[PDB]
């Protein structure tokens, strides 16, 4: 019997989902795993333990994003640091990684380099600056976050904004500040939860971003499964490291 | 026949010793002892098991700085987690404890927090901001850190920078993020082995913190002694938790 590879996709929030990065793993010969951290239910109160998978099951392993700090000191004190845990079992076990957003931030605080509140966000369609435009290309790439990370030591930097690191590389593990993976339909699944946004009073309006996402599409399609089969070409391929 | 109450002082690294904190113990009754982490033919080398001892002989302990981070896996994997393991071993059996700087960090470590590098290093007399001014004054306090800590469950913090928290109660344990003991000779130490740093060019020059320091002492040796006996009335008090 032949093994396919196998991916993990961890929802740290339960509207934060795989979309097109799990069209990409599936089109790249994966097969698809999930595993749900915070359940509908606890989306104001997401602190509480929570038992993570063994992740040597997989051979790469994807915390998606998030809109909690990976910081707070009750999530730290429960299921943040149990879910670093397993990072760092996956990283030792040459799992390869693969974070988006907040689980690129939990990747940075994994691996020593903290979180914080950014001096300015960035919400909506943003083209970055990068050293390896065939890892990381210059996009545009979907934005929406608040936070943003210390590359940890002994990662690297890949991409940036003026605004925030947006890429590094540790090991076999990448973590990205953006949502390569975002839809017309996940951002509705967003805009319609967006309750303090849909008025416009916090620099960015529901219908321009919808609207730069339709135009997008095809393109922002293209780019996700470029960036899985470069990182499972080339980060996935380095010596293992933490 | 009569038993004075016993601090002991943790050298995590030899040039970070109690200096004003001593003093300010002294003054307050106690007999004093220190331990030796890591000698000073290590300080290029610190990886390396050390047996700890037992904290139960002792009413307060007291971790005090060290230049390396709490977070390296080579000390985790060596004395970091067996340091950790007596503070746990400390708290459970009602002692009192003060942790400095990496001291303070490696609580935050033993009690479930996270720490990591910070964006911007603290270098320099201080001023924070403090929800209890009888226990943790403004200062200002004298910093030197580059990482910075996650509050741990269950743990209040009392007072904090923009930048970084700076002390929170857990129990009988106090951790500190600055250095309260800081004095000219303590910091002329630190100063001559501060090879990177002597040109100013790491955002700081040693001929500032020098005079900004001379002109401190009076005010900061009054602090010290004032930090010390509220720790005694009001932390040592507490009822033990981890
Ligand atoms: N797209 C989202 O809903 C994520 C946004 C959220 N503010 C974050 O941490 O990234
Ligand atoms: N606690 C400190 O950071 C003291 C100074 C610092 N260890 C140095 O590099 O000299």
């Amino acid at each position: 019997e032949f093994m396919a590879p196998k991916v993990l996709f961890i929802h740290n929030e339960h509207m934060c989902t795989e979309a097109m990065l799990g069209d990409a793993f599936s089109e790249c010969g994966f097969d698809i795993e999930t595993f749900e951290v915070v359940p509908p239910e606890r989306v104001e109160t997401p602190a509480g333990d929570v038992a993570f998978p063994d992740p040597t099951a997989y051979d790469v392993i994807v915390p998606l994003g998030a809109r909690w700090p990976v910081y707070e000191q009750s999530l730290v004190g429960t299921w943040v640091t149990a879910e670093m845990d397993m990072m760092r079992k996956a990283a030792d076990a040459g799992v390869g990684i693969l974070g988006v957003c907040f689980g690129g931030q939990l990747l940075a605080q994994t691996f020593g380099g903290s979180v914080a509140r950014a001096e300015t966000a960035e919400v909506g369609w943003f083209e970055l600056d990068t050293d390896d435009a065939g890892l990381i290309a210059p996009g545009p790439w979907f934005q929406w976050h608040f936070d943003r990370w210390t590359v940890p030591p002994g990662a690297t930097e890949i991409a940036r904004t003026s605004r925030s690191s947006q890429a590094f590389v540790l090991g076999r593990a990448l973590a990205l500040q953006f949502h390569p993976e975002v839809d017309v339909d996940l951002l509705e699944g967003w805009l319609a939860d967006d309750r303090e946004g849909i008025s416009g009073k916090l620099g960015y309006n529901h219908d321009d971003l919808r609207l730069r996402t339709k135009e997008l599409v095809d393109d922002a399609a293209v780019r996700v499964r470029e960036l899985v089969r470069a990182f499972l070409d080339k980060v996935v391929r380095a010596d293992p490291a933490s």
